[PDB]
């Protein structure tokens, strides 16, 4: 298309949504080809990331880590304003692995405390896609500080399964996970620091073990449990998006499956189906379609049982409606 | 189906074997659905794991690291009675990822010692399923002391590959691979215990640094070389089914292929083929057919090398029949 | 064939060329099933793998790490004469993944220094795959000693996508991805040997951590950038080989994507599309294949972040052409 051509194509404005929440979409595209845009403030903010008070100089995107899922379809173009307030103490950019050119976007969105940017680019390709900041000379460091979400590029005509057929869910969640590694000192406590430039070389050294010391859904220990909680109904149909914008997990619903997966991420790739555990690569994020059948608790969480028990990776899931026996049954209750 | 039609499917009590043996069945279903019933006593037992005498607490389904194979079809019920004998000291329960509801059964077959429950569950999805027992609070705890294991749910009409052919093999072997955390003292030496709690806490720190001691197959360093070697001819069908609760693996038949081979476990999703080495995530279970095409001896591995051949992650095959120079031969044998 | 039906079969000889780029072939098979013959020398030489000066005693096929890539045909024939100079102080052999029988040919070519040996095997299955060294009880130290590459072995008709349509590339880079584990004195400095068997015990004590402290493409730091970065063009299509003999990997072209990826490494499979990251188990080799959309500097990268920017998985390509408005722009320009 050419420059005249995108400047006639329709905007629309949308308002983010915190995670694992995602903002008002149709999974049918509305109309032809719309430029729509979006805005995200940088926030370095110290965060607590687990029951004891451990902190962590989170580097988040719309102040959230992960940072929000936005939500476009095939060809339309994604136009960000991405603000780095004057407040903040680095220079941030974006990457957007669903974008083509200039490492992604981070080449063209370099921008120090007190500056702006808008980068637009074409959504060629249908699937969550994870985005992430990258500055040359220390990217690991803001990706595992937090500075990091996904996109979900839908099909203009919605989601289908392997043969054609439709795939319409009825609720969708955002769960971005998160490997953090932070500093103990030499009684085994973790360390916390007055600005984040302070934890850096603390921070690198632990990095260089590749071994987290917290791995997390939504930013903390127990973030999507309780009172946030995910929930959804027997016979719901519910779309789950993982991203890893690092490391690799391996997510699994106990108690139920993942239906339809896009293990990959990407909508023109075949959905593997009926899986007990399927796995995203660091620097990737997948998508899992179930229907609830059976009533109750259920944890979503990385497979790996170390890290979603002893690191964090575990959510839950309320669900409402009637048991099936048919499904399962307690034949004999525990009993001497 | 209705009540009256679950209560009149015909009743089966199945006698379990060892791994990596699998007990007996029909690759196709022989006649309609039907409660396919198991039991399992569960065994604490002191096993030793390499040849320096290292000893392992092991939470034992029916006594074997990993617990047995349990083989139906798809839409048959498995009515399993678990026990846990008064001698043992820990609560245990089981967790079937085949299953839909309560965790996969977990949240109804929470046993102390001294008692017995039944479960019956439907299996509605095909294809090979990691088990474990999952106490709330100590989940990674029991699965990595061994209390794991799986079931192969077959389809009904058995086996094909991606183009609707008939797979039948004439053996099948269960592989299940265990990645161990046993504690040190200061000197590196291994640490033995009186009861399982006691190296609770020692254990859970040696677990939270992600890195196994012992990576293994059917619960010990060397347990299927040797004289325990699997065996084959040329020109058999083999299946191999491979299971990880906790960890990743990535499979290898050293000498060999996965012909075809279902990464993911799930019979729906068609198989990858001509594999030189398959990943098999951290809580699931893969299967891989080959038809032997030369004799001697294989190797069959964990691909992280390191992990085969310093940690434990090591099988052999012996093969006989008929060497073809078709498809391999020495030219020229070592030489000045 | 027969003895004799092979000895009639054309033979050609080809000339190795050093990663990452490939030797002279054609996609689609010029004429039936040949021999095609290949020569490698081992050669046990000190790399310098970072800019610390940091040393390994590597075990090279051809004098580099990765050993050379080889390309032959589905059903052609391959013939490796391979030498172990008596310059040379440990025995060594070579397992083709590719290959059927005697653990992949190990067992039919180990030579010591001052032998040399013919082996030859039929490539029957397509893809890319990867060969090693596997000395009978020092398997994994061989391999992490860079003694390891890949083959390509192309289907007659060249390559398809998953629909059968032709996939025809402009050029093909061999990535080969090495995990390091260099010992520390006490003072974290990187300890330097006069012989490779003197480092023997100390990095089998760095290997036993599964934790590598460099993970690098074609043997060091830095090495595929600069002088060594892969180029292209825009509209050109390449196909990027990746290999990995131990260790996973998560290759991710940053600014563009795998727009065919055959993640297993094997044709038959067909490959996942657009593509952000794709995954490669170690053990295994890969493929990917995309047509460059925006000229610019990209970087490849194992998309752990860590291992890519902080243990040295990075690589570059520059490519050349007109800049894509379309596709990417700078709306607003960083600025106060
Ligand atoms: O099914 N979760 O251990
Ligand atoms: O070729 N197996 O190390
Ligand atoms: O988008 N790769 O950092
Ligand atoms: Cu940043
Ligand atoms: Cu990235
Ligand atoms: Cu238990
Ligand atoms: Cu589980
Ligand atoms: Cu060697
Ligand atoms: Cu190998």
């Amino acid at each position: 298309a050419t420059a005249a051509e995108i400047a006639a194509l329709p905007r629309q404005k949308v308002e983010l949504v915190d995670p694992p929440f995602v903002h008002a979409h149709s999974q049918v595209a509305e109309g032809g080809p719309k430029v729509v845009e979006f805005t995200m403030v940088i926030e370095e903010k110290k965060i607590v990331i687990d029951d004891a008070g451990t902190e962590v100089h989170a580097m988040a995107f719309n102040g959230t880590v992960p940072g929000p899922l936005m939500v476009v379809h095939q060809d339309d173009y994604l136009e960000l304003t991405l603000i780095n307030p004057e407040t903040n103490t680095l220079m941030h950019n974006i990457n957007f692995h669903a974008a083509t050119g200039a490492l992604g976007g981070g080449g063209l969105t370099e921008i120090n405390p007190g500056e702006k940017t808008i980068l637009r680019f074409k959504a060629t390709k249908p699937g969550v896609f994870v985005y992430h900041c990258a500055p040359p000379g220390m990217v690991p460091w803001h990706v595992v500080s937090g500075m990091n979400g996904a996109i979900m590029v839908l099909p203009r005509e919605g989601l289908h399964d392997g043969k054609g057929k439709a795939l319409t869910y009825d609720k969708i969640y955002y769960v971005g996970e998160q490997d953090f590694y932070v500093p103990r000192d030499e009684n085994g406590k973790y360390k916390k620091y007055e600005a984040p430039g302070d934890a850096y070389e603390d921070t690198v050294k632990v990095m260089r073990t590749l071994t987290p010391t917290h791995v997390v859904f939504n930013g903390a220990v127990g973030a999507l449990t309780g009172d946030k909680a995910m929930t959804a109904a027997v016979g719901e149909k519910v779309l789950i998006v993982h991203s890893q914008a690092n490391r690799d997990t391996r997510p699994h619903l106990i108690g139920g499956h993942g239906d339809y997966v896009w293990a990959t991420g990407k909508f023109n790739t075949p959905p593997d189906v009926d899986q007990e555990t399927w796995f995203i690569p660091g620097g990737a994020a997948g998508a899992a379609f179930y229907t609830f059948q059976q009533p109750g608790i259920y944890a979503y969480v990385n497979h790996n049982l170390i890290e979603a028990f002893e690191l964090g990776a575990a959510a839950h899931f309320k669900v409402t409606g009637e048991w099936n026996d048919d499904l399962m049954t307690s034949v004999l209750a525990p009993s001497g």
